[PDB]
């Protein structure tokens, strides 16, 4: 994502004018979480490219197809900056492309949407993925984009045997990781190699973490994924990424924390624990007692038509976290989010049982 400019208001806290350029399919999903019914879009269409402007009435979104089309009606522009000689009220659609920026004009831009919009501009963390590709005597610490990979540091210098040389290797590779990698932003870390190196590196990183009591790693073994590839050079990473035997596992690391929380949530729910609830009413109540350890929301529910509800939900996240809980957003592009959606899109795990939250 590229943001060209972004102007907010004085008198209207939700007001913004955003000019941006989506660059890949993930950007299409970001955009989708921002544009609301009744926002206006100014865009270029070739049907010579002219500037047109519509008020959004509905949309057509399909992740599979890299497809996002906004449908609305032309509005008047006495500016002459767009919709020149085109009549007010005309039906018009805008299918996003990766070539020309367009402009969103919104009244209800919120702090959550801005985060999303920003995270989508961060070019090396957009996909939350690092990798270390190893061979003997050479390891590359990397960040992975959806098109490239970024060499972030190079390290160089029977295989299962202890050596003074190889010990300084791994210890180096591991320090070049906590130095070059924001473990607080990453959800996947591929360790891959020919032979045993990736696995040895994995074991080492974990020795070292236990030693330093480094808890940002230890508390997150879920993000690590060891894989095989032919060589210790950058091409290896792409082998892993393109390899179908690693597809499900690649996803399971990225949603590792979500898999846990959902497991834990279903655990309580399937056990009449009173420590798990779903429904706006139940969760709103729960929050009132400061009892929520996990707040669960779908991304769908946070950019709904219901601005009151979506702001309630947004505060609810501030509330729960300020009270010592965690809040997470479940991708509705995947089964966990789909699942939560079936339970109204909002749910919670409580710190301690609370009965009759559904009773009035």
């Amino acid at each position: 994502m590229k943001v060209i400019s972004l102007k907010k208001d004085s008198f209207n806290k939700g007001g913004a004018v955003i000019t941006l350029l989506p660059e890949d399919k993930e950007d299409l999903f970001t955009v989708y979480q921002i544009v609301d019914k009744d926002d206006e879009l100014i865009f270029k269409k070739k049907f010579d490219l002219v500037k047109l402007k519509i008020k959004v009435i509905s949309e057509d979104f399909d992740m599979k197809d890299e497809y996002l089309k906004y449908k609305g009606v032309t509005v008047t522009d006495e500016s002459g900056a767009s919709n020149v000689d085109i009549p007010v009220g005309k039906y018009l659609s805008f299918t996003l492309d990766y070539v020309y920026p367009f402009t969103i004009i919104k009244q209800n831009f919120n702090k959550f949407m801005q985060k999303l919009l920003n995270e989508a501009c961060n070019i090396e963390y957009k996909s939350d993925t690092a990798a270390v590709v190893l061979q003997e005597g050479i390891a590359h610490v990397c960040l992975v984009t959806s098109s490239s990979t970024i060499l972030k540091q190079k390290i160089e210098y029977d295989v299962l045997k202890f050596d003074e040389k190889t010990e300084k290797f791994y210890k180096a590779i591991y320090s070049a990781m906590k130095k070059d990698l924001n473990f607080d932003k990453l959800k996947t870390i591929i360790l891959c190699s020919p032979g045993f190196y990736a696995k040895i590196l994995m074991d080492k990183i974990f020795q070292y973490a236990e030693e330093e009591h480094n808890k940002k790693i230890l508390d997150n073994k879920g993000m690590f994924f060891i894989a095989h590839c032919s060589t210790g050079y950058l091409q290896g990473i792409n082998e892993v990424l393109k390899n179908p035997l690693y597809a499900s596992k690649l996803q399971d690391t990225k949603y590792s924390k979500e898999i846990m929380v959902m497991d834990e949530f279903l655990l309580h729910l399937n056990k009449d624990d009173d420590k798990a609830w779903y429904g706006e009413k139940e969760v709103v109540k729960a929050a009132e007692y400061g009892a929520i350890s996990y707040l669960l929301l779908t991304d769908k529910v946070l950019h709904s038509d219901n601005i009151a509800q979506r702001e309630e939900y947004l505060k609810l996240m501030d509330s729960v976290e300020s009270n010592g809980g965690k809040a997470l957003v479940l991708s509705t592009l995947h089964s966990l989010g789909e699942e939560l959606d079936q339970l109204t899109g909002i749910a919670c795990i409580l710190k301690y049982p609370l009965p009759d939250l559904d009773e009035d």
